[PDB]
């Protein structure tokens, strides 16, 4: 679990999102596995304008940050589960990095401010779905 909150935004993982996101939803697309709501308290985050390739995750599965190296956001084949069938994820990125399926949400995050959420994962590969394309947020 977990969100970006920025400006009167709240990211989370589309596949996470409640009954309350859909309610108050901005934006979301299920290729990307993103969804934007909107919230009335001003948010705490700031969103990277970079092409960072390494950053810092945190993992809910350990309780513990981890650096990573990370690929360009790109379409990716991701299995089929029980959110979603078997489909190409476009803006994601790949690191190797330990995750579980509750690890979903975890910001990663380089100098610049917040890069993505963890979104895939499995034998020690973990990733996450860009929100730096989204200039929207800051405004
Ligand atoms: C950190 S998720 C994870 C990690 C390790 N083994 C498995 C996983 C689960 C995982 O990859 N997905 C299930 C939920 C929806 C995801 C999606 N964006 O399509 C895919
Ligand atoms: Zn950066």
């Amino acid at each position: 679990s977990g969100a970006i909150y920025v400006g009167n935004y709240r990211v989370v993982n589309r596949h996470l999102a409640t009954h309350n996101d859909w309610a108050n939803l901005v934006w979301e697309d299920s290729s990307r596995d993103l969804l934007v709501s909107s919230t009335t308290a001003q948010g705490c985050d700031t969103i990277a304008r970079c092409d960072c390739q390494t950053g810092v995750y945190y993992c809910s599965s350990r309780r513990k940050h981890y650096p990573v190296s990370f690929s360009k956001p790109s379409l990716i084949f991701v299995e089929a589960s029980e959110y979603y069938p078997a489909r190409y994820q476009s803006h994601l990125m790949l690191a190797v990095g330990h995750s579980e399926p509750g690890d979903c949400g975890g910001i990663l995050r380089c100098q610049h401010g917040v890069v993505g959420i963890v979104s895939t994962g499995g034998n020690g590969l973990v990733g996450f779905a860009d929100v730096r394309d989204l200039l929207w947020l800051d405004e």
